[PDB]
């Protein structure tokens, strides 16, 4: 086991969240009882000497194809999951001059329709991307314009 | 496997009823999705009365959330409960809504998702409704 992270980008140029589509084995096989699921941004504390905020930019690069200094990421919350890691959610408002294996797809979710999103449960998402989509709208969104 | 979690709001002592697991992780009431034939919201009132000693009627079961974790389907439940609805290894815990959101940020004390989900949910969503 190894520790990891995960990120939620606010794209204010699109009031948009920037998440990811993947593949997940788990729920072909569930839904075989497509699957593709959504989900934050992320990844696991591999390389020895990484600030966890240092592998949520690495993650924010690869897989969202966003430049992130570890000085703009928020820590959000810190939990455990599970044989169990350790995890940290880390939030950020990004803008499009920040903006640009494995079978992962950026996805962009207008502010407007997220909720709906998060609540429509015939699109497989993380409990992360719930509580990320709930966070932001309580905590980020009313001071926002 | 499917699964349930479920959040209780006790309204007699103005807390949440929550779980626990130096190795102490703080939970939601959960269980599998196990037996054939079983209505997610009748697991929930298993397991919320053979974890935590609370009676629940699946009607009483308010669904937060569906989501997808182990990458296991998972759905979150919530109630109100009184002690009227209370019976007399985990070892049930209960949370003071004063300092709930204190208790979630606190990055020194093994929470879950969900419970900092639910914590997040529920003073957002039900606490500014109530009294």
């Amino acid at each position: 086991t190894h520790d990891s992270v995960t990120v939620l980008l606010f794209n204010s140029s699109r009031r948009s969240l920037v998440l990811v589509k993947q593949f997940r084995p788990a729920v072909y096989a569930g839904e075989v009882e497509a699957g593709v699921t959504v989900e934050l941004c992320a990844g696991l504390v591999d390389q020895p000497g990484l600030s966890l905020e240092e592998v949520a930019c690495k993650e924010a690069w690869e897989e969202c194809g966003y430049h992130l200094a570890p000085s703009d990421l928020r820590r959000v919350a810190t939990y455990w999951s599970g044989t169990g890691s350790r995890q940290t959610m880390f939030y950020t408002e990004v803008t499009d001059a920040q903006r640009s294996g494995e079978l992962i797809e950026v996805v962009h979710l207008p502010l407007e329709g997220a909720q709906a999103f998060a609540d429509d449960p015939d699109i497989p998402k993380t409990l992360g991307v719930i509580f990320g989509v709930s966070w932001f709208l309580s905590q980020v969104a009313p001071n926002l314009d």
